[PDB]
C-alpha cells in the first residue's frame, strides 16, 4: 500500500502506543473469557466483545496434547507486530484489519453465536530479528476479528507445553492449561 520506511514508522508507533497501554493497564483486573455449558460435547467459552454482541470459541479441534493459553489481546497483537511488516503473516493495524479479504467471511462465523463456535487459532512463539514475536500456523483472520472488537483477553492453542509457557511468559494472564486436563475438568465440573 505505501512503502517500507512508511510501513516501518507505522508499526514502530503503534508497538509504541501498546506499550504504554500495556504499561497503564497494568495489574488491572481484564475481562476473561466464560467456560459455558453448551450443547455440545465440547470446551466453549463465551466472550464479551465491547459494544457487540457476545462472541463464542470453541477447543474442539484441538488436540489432547495441545494447550490453551489465555492472552492478554493487546500483548498479542503487540507480539504479532513483532514479526515485522514483511512477512507473509504481518500483522496489519487495527484499522485496517477490518479490511483484509477474509474478515467477511470471520465476522460471518462470529455471528453466528453459541450454535456454531469459532475454533482457537493455532499460535506458536518464534524468534524474529533478535527478538520474542508470534506466528501462526492458522487462525489469523479470527485473531484479526477479535483484536479488532478490542476483545480483551481469549484464549488460543499451542503445540506443546514449553511453547505454551513461553507463551504465557510473553503474552498471557495466566498458566497455560493442557486441552486434555480442561476438557476433563469441564466434564466433571460442569
Ligand atoms: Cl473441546
Amino acid at each position: 500500500h505505501h512503502m517500507l520506511l512508511w510501513r516501518r514508522c507505522r508499526a514502530w508507533l503503534e508497538i509504541r502506543r501498546l506499550d504504554k497501554e500495556l504499561a497503564q493497564s497494568s495489574g488491572l483486573p481484564l475481562e476473561l473469557p466464560q467456560i459455558v455449558p453448551n450443547a455440545w460435547n465440547e470446551v466453549v467459552w463465551r466472550l464479551p466483545v465491547p459494544n457487540h454482541p457476545d462472541a463464542f470459541m470453541t477447543a474442539s479441534n484441538a488436540a489432547q496434547s495441545d494447550f490453551i493459553v489465555y492472552v492478554n489481546g493487546l500483548a498479542f497483537y503487540r507480539a504479532w507486530l513483532a514479526l515485522g511488516v514483511e512477512d507473509s503473516q504481518a500483522c496489519p493495524l487495527k484499522q485496517d484489519m477490518p479490511k483484509d479479504r477474509k474478515y467477511p467471511s470471520s465476522a460471518a462465523h462470529f455471528a453466528v453465536g453459541i450454535d456454531s463456535p469459532v475454533p482457537l487459532a493455532d499460535v506458536s512463539p518464534t524468534m524474529i530479528l533478535g527478538h520474542f514475536a508470534v506466528c501462526f500456523t492458522d487462525g489469523m483472520t479470527r485473531s484479526m476479528w477479535l483484536l479488532a472488537h478490542e476483545v480483551a483477553v481469549f484464549p488460543v492453542l499451542s503445540r506443546d507445553e514449553a511453547s505454551a509457557v513461553m507463551l504465557a511468559e510473553h503474552v498471557g494472564v495466566a498458566a497455560p492449561i493442557q486441552v486434555s486436563k480442561l476438557r476433563e475438568q469441564c466434564r466433571k465440573i460442569l
